[PDB]
């Protein structure tokens, strides 16, 4: 399923994420989009599904992110809800639960999310345009 | 030749470009790094060698870029010298002069150059680290 509405779910969720801030949206993930050797779409997804999943699992109850105020704690609570959802969809479209994250370079969650939001919208374009 | 000094030539030139401005560094190229399906390293290069080459050839004597003042015209003159050089190296490492630029989305020359500068530095890391 390649031009499935799951793409819209991914984009629609990407927007929420990209339009928010936290002390955690600056911590780094593996830049799987720093590769020159490349792969295949479903593996592009399993790899991305992987890094996103390593993050939220590593940062769900992280001290640097839980927050001082209420609006902050709320924000982080929301940040992790979305990561889980964005990831839930990625694994489904990837349909591949094994991943060789061969990369050294790290982006920031936020800058990585933009690139995912971009790749996804290009993937969408090819579905309608 | 994969960990050749040509990589340093590419990075070293990428730095000059990325650390400069022009009225032309905002005009758009094809975002070949918006693909999810992916390819192979030498094809990643032929594709990049292609877009860069379409640009300078399309913008060498472009009115929006030639410049009003002297420092401006000089800058554009320099912008195109580097594009030719960065491209000269890419074709050599790509060793492949045929390219299927299947992409719709466009980045800006400047934002595309950053990503190339990044991919290149990751490619370098794997050569020494």
């Amino acid at each position: 399923h390649k031009c499935d509405i799951t793409l819209q779910e991914i984009i629609k969720t990407l927007n929420s994420l990209t339009e928010q801030k936290t002390l955690c949206t600056e911590l780094t993930v593996t830049d799987i989009f720093a590769a020159s050797k490349n792969t295949t779409e479903k593996e592009t997804f399993c790899r991305a599904a992987t890094v996103l999943r390593q993050f939220y699992s590593h940062h769900e109850k992280d001290t640097r992110c839980l927050g001082a105020t209420a609006q902050q704690f709320h924000r982080h609570k929301q940040l992790i809800r979305f990561l889980k959802r964005l990831d839930q969809n990625l694994w489904g479209l990837a349909g591949l639960n094994s991943c060789p994250v061969k990369e050294a370079n790290q982006s920031t969650l936020e800058n990585f999310l933009e690139r995912l939001k971009t790749i996804m919208r290009e993937k969408y374009s090819k579905c309608s345009s």
